[PDB]
């Protein structure tokens, strides 16, 4: 018990690490989504032209 | 809802400047409008000629 806990420890650390890392990543997605709505919300100006929209 | 206002903030202004520019142009050829109408009145002389009216 004593040696299968403390092997059980070092596996629980490396699942933490492993969400630690997805996370991270997942917020810089949300920071450039959002940029994106933002040029959708400037892309509906009704003085835009042809050549501005792309 | 913050980032998105913000962008909506500069859609309107957008909007504002349009009407402005077209606002402008119109009293000029109001202007003008009114100068023909005394023109109008002008060439209904009964001492005028033919060459007068040209």
């Amino acid at each position: 018990q004593v040696r299968g806990l403390e092997v059980g420890m070092r596996n629980a650390n490396d699942a933490i690490s492993i969400a630690q890392i997805a996370e991270g990543a997942m917020q810089e997605q949300t920071n450039m989504l959002q940029r994106m709505r933002d040029l959708t919300i400037q892309s509906e100006n009704g003085a835009n032209s042809t050549a501005d929209l792309v």
